[PDB]
């Protein structure tokens, strides 16, 4: 089997991709935020505080005449930023692009922080990474992906993410027409749960390429590039006028600036980020200051290739029994 499904920026400035999801029978779509950084699939519910809903669309389960309760299961997560949610948890069929898993764990949300209440185009998440990190308790579940696994063509997932457009997922295949020239291939460490690989070096506009190894996580679900402290002070070096800033909570930059390219390597080749794809534009509505999308890491505590990154290539999440993560350029 095979599924395709695309994916849409939810705003102008690609902050997030929502995609549709079919949950249920008869099937309750919803918008989910595809997030190679976490493992959970949860969404926003008929069983969601009242007061936490603000315009999304939600998961009904009495109304699903294949949704279960799975007795005694909860959950509770914490992300990158700060947000979070938690709940209860169904078993449901859940159909992506043409491609179906019965007995999906659903996760519905009975509580979530104000980031997610206030976005009201994201229905919930659907974790990508590897299911070790899914957190379910006291019997942890798996990912769409790896309830999918066996039945796919090939071992595979796909994203193909667009700048300020739409882009696709697909599950089960590689698509020879969306990409240009050939695929590399590098190792990845599940080690954390992530799709976590090391990638070879960067240079900044057409400057040379430096010769170094950054260690991050492949995640569709984080808007921005979080390098080293090194690496983004050279970036943002070669801007009239950058600086990080404390106030706004990174690095800015004139936005009367024309942004340099930053190119980054898989193995011995590179992909380019263009410029434009580093402007994430007025810090507050009609500032003439500018919020940059390449971000020091320090203080995460891991390096994250963000949608900034992913969206200038086409990516292969290759979840074989030894998993890998293929780049090209599109």
């Amino acid at each position: 089997s095979t599924g395709s499904a695309t994916t849409t920026p939810i705003d102008s400035l690609d902050d997030a991709y929502i995609t549709p999801v079919q949950i249920g029978t008869p099937a309750q779509t919803l918008n989910l935020d595809f997030d190679t950084g976490s493992s959970d699939l949860w969404v926003f519910s008929s069983e969601t505080t009242a007061s936490e809903v603000d315009g999304q669309t939600i998961y009904t389960p009495s109304k699903s005449t294949t949704a279960k309760l799975l007795s005694g299961a909860t959950w509770s997560i914490s992300y990158g930023d700060g947000s979070s949610s938690s709940g209860d948890v169904y078993t449901d069929t859940v159909s992506v692009g043409g491609l179906t898993v019965t007995g999906q764990a659903v996760e519905s949300a009975k509580k979530v922080s104000s980031s997610f209440t206030e976005d009201s185009t994201i229905d919930g998440l659907l974790g990508l990474a590897f299911s070790t990190l899914n957190t379910v308790s006291p019997t942890q579940q798996k990912t769409f992906f790896d309830n999918a696994k066996a039945s796919l063509d090939s071992p595979v997932f796909t994203a193909d993410l667009g700048y300020h457009a739409p882009g696709t997922y697909n599950f089960g295949f590689i698509d020879t027409t969306a990409y240009t020239g050939s695929i590399t291939y590098t190792a990845v460490s599940t080690k954390q749960g992530f799709w976590e690989w090391t990638s070879t070096g960067y240079a900044v506009g057409s400057g040379t390429f430096k010769s170094t190894s950054i260690d991050g996580i492949a995640d569709t679900g984080t808007t921005l590039l979080y390098l080293p402290a090194t690496v983004v002070s050279a970036y943002w070096a070669q801007v009239s006028g950058a600086k990080s800033s404390s106030s706004v909570g990174g690095y800015v930059f004139p936005c009367s600036a024309t942004l340099p390219s930053f190119t980054f390597g898989v193995g011995s080749a590179r992909i380019v980020i263009p410029g434009d794809y580093i402007d994430f534009g007025p810090i507050s509505t009609g500032s003439s200051s500018c919020f940059g999308g390449i971000q020091s890491s320090a203080g995460i505590g891991i390096n994250i290739f963000g949608d900034v990154a992913l969206k200038a290539a086409f990516v292969v999440f290759n979840g074989a029994t030894t998993p890998t993560l293929g780049f090209a350029s599109k």
